[PDB]
DNA sequence: CCTGACTCT
DNA sequence: ATAAGAGTCAGG
């Protein structure tokens, strides 16, 4: 049905100043991945181009990098990064259908053009999986079949842009797309392609020493159990703990006895073996994931790892990080924290600079709930995580250990996001009565927060969705469910999503503002990672003084709230030192 | 292939 | 039944 030219060479009419553009990368991980085909749809017609041809054509390369030639795409970051690996700069992306779909409804989980097309009853395009196949069968089809698919995807983007933009505008999300998510996409592309350098010699030595330690811990566990078994098997472990050793069963799941960390910690008064097992499972994860798993994805010639920041995945507007995940590198225990010594600057005489928003979601909550006491506290520049810790453990601001503040931080966020007396009791291993009391007092100190949380649940029931500061939405169709469990989970999403999502809006805006400030001040410094409310950069050592002023300022000023935003920062020779 | 571990925000 | 949002891995 759909006519298109299977071109042998680039022509002028393919180089119009507005086009839908498909630069096709089949591999899920697009770093240094093949570009298999290109499609262009514009006012002059529909074109398929072979990448060997087009990417070596100086005019097409020129067009790609010409910011005044506007392109509409789906997942422009994937294309931009794949092109960077081919030594080509992509500019002028003015519409991204993936990001537009994501903003309209994140629950749709849109991850191909066909799925976004479904949102407007557009059915003249196939899903990628149908065309390429799955798993071991995944392959690029015969050229005519490939060309039609890419053209159909380009035609879809061409026809769907206006309908999607119209609906975003109706929702007050058009700027959220064009001014926030789309510019962020190009920044994330830069960060991913840059990568982070790894000290493989240090990491390999850590791994050798870890293997030795695991063996020792392992044997000690076998001695304590009176038996060899697979400690990494919750099934086998459950038999040892609850049948052989006859320890109390505190919890079961659908598969059998729970051996969760929470459960094992509570069993410590019964048998010392549970502490050893908890240590073993920590060590085993360090080895499998942060030594072996990490070394697996290091590019050997540059020693860099290149994460992918998924910008259209989370239901709240956060990013996630995959292959590897660099947003869950250990920090809480010194043993694991040492992994961060293996993440180093990519040039000699450069340093790692890390900045972190202080009490971020509590500040956002203060602004949104308009809780006068919480607002007062932050205008007063107080630390609410520390105050809660003194309350919980009997101590004062002097005797608050970093571990103390950590445990208290979990209690603060637990309570505002709706933890029960049961959950708080199980968490601090205190009586349910004491836990209930603590929650009651908390909401007495911050009654605006309590009111806000009651009101936001009711609003969500009336409207069917909640919204963030920059107009991001999450729909919650389950929130009027007659079923208690289903309804209760949805109510808690109403309590959390606006706060976590507004905090995401803020750091996203901060990243955009920060790059504009780095370019104008012509600094060599550049972003490496985002970790939800943290930005990690690397820079020549000479730029540290300028960053110490620049970075906190830009982050604190990204939005203006009813309370101040506050950023902490550190720098050093490795990520570990940036503390 | 899922579940239940450990990891972070 | 019992704070929220994420990813990876070994075992099965
Ligand atoms: C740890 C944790 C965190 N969160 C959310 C809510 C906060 C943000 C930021 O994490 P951070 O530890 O920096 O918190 P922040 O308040 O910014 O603390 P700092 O002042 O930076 O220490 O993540 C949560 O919901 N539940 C948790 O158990
Ligand atoms: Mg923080």
């Amino acid at each position: 049905k759909m006519a298109f030219t299977l071109a042998d060479r680039v022509t002028e009419e393919m180089l119009a100043d507005k086009a839908a553009l498909v630069v096709e990368v089949v591999e899920e991980n697009y770093h240094d991945a093949p570009i298999v085909g290109i499609a262009v749809v514009n006012e002059h017609g529909r074109f398929f181009l072979r990448p060997e041809t087009a990417l070596a054509d100086p005019q097409f390369v020129a067009w790609l990098g010409d910011e005044t030639k506007k392109k509409s795409m789906f997942d422009s970051k994937r294309a931009a990064v794949a092109l960077k690996w081919k030594g080509i700069e992509l500019c002028g992306v003015s519409f991204d259908l993936l990001l537009a779909a994501y903003l309209l409804d994140p629950a749709q989980g849109v991850d191909d053009v066909a799925a976004a097309a479904k949102m407007k009853q557009y059915e003249a395009v196939r899903p990628d999986e149908a065309v390429y196949g799955k798993g071991a069968k995944r392959a690029v089809p015969d050229e005519p079949v490939l060309a039609e698919h890419l053209v159909r995807k380009a035609a879809a983007i061409w026809e769907l842009e206006r309908p999607f933009l119209d609906e975003l505008r109706r929702n007050e999300q058009d700027r959220l797309l064009v001014e926030l998510e789309q510019p962020l996409s190009s920044i994330l592309a830069e960060m991913e392609f840059a990568g982070v350098k790894v000290d493989t010699k240090r990491l390999e030595q850590m791994g050798k020493e870890l293997a030795e330690q695991l063996g020792t811990v392992e044997q000690r566990i076998y001695e304590l159990a009176g038996q060899e078994f697979n400690i990494n098997s919750p099934k086998q472990l459950g038999v040892i703990l609850f049948e052989k050793l006859q320890l109390p069963v505190l919890k079961k799941t659908k598969t059998g006895y729970s051996t969760s960390a929470d459960v094992l910690e509570k069993l410590a008064p019964y048998h010392e073996i549970v502490e050893n097992i908890l240590h073993y499972r920590q060590l085993g994860k360090l080895q499998s994931t942060y030594i072996e798993g990490l070394l697996k994805v290091v590019r050997p010639a540059t020693k860099k790892v290149h994460t992918i920041f998924n910008q259209a995945l989370t239901q709240t507007g956060r990013l996630s990080s995959t292959e590897p995940n660099l947003q869950n590198i250990p920090i809480r225990l010194e043993e694991g924290r040492k992994i961060r010594q293996a993440f180093v600057p990519s040039e000699s005489d450069w340093l790692i600079f890390a900045a972190d928003y202080s009490q971020i979601e509590l500040r956002v909550l203060a602004h949104i709930a308009e809780d006068d006491n919480l607002m007062e506290a932050f205008r007063r520049d107080l630390d609410i995580h520390t105050k809660t810790a003194m309350d919980i453990f009997q101590v004062s601001e002097d005797e608050v250990t970093p571990n103390m503040r950590r445990q208290a931080k979990a209690v603060n966020y637990g309570i505002v996001y709706g933890i029960s007396d049961y959950g708080l009791a199980q968490n601090l291993n205190i009586s349910r009565k004491e836990a209930a009391e603590f929650i009651e007092r908390y909401f007495e100190s911050f009654p605006g927060v309590k009111r806000y949380m009651e009101n936001i649940v009711q609003e969500a029931k009336q409207k069917g969705y909640v919204t963030t500061l920059l107009h991001r939405r999450r729909y919650l169709p389950d929130i009027t469910s007659r079923n208690f469990n289903v309804r209760s989970f949805a109510e808690r999403m109403a309590m959390n999503t606006p706060i976590q999502g507004s905090a995401a809006d803020i750091i996203k805006k901060a990243m955009i503002d920060l790059n504009a400030r780095l370019k104008e001040e012509r600094l060599q410094a550049h972003l490496l990672l985002q970790v939800h409310d943290e930005l990690i950069l690397e820079a020549p050592k000479e730029e540290m003084e300028r960053l110490c002023r620049l970075v906190p300022e830009v982050m604190e000023q990204a939005v203006t709230l009813r309370v101040p935003l506050k950023v902490d920062y550190h720098y050093g020779s490795t990520w570990y030192d940036a503390k």
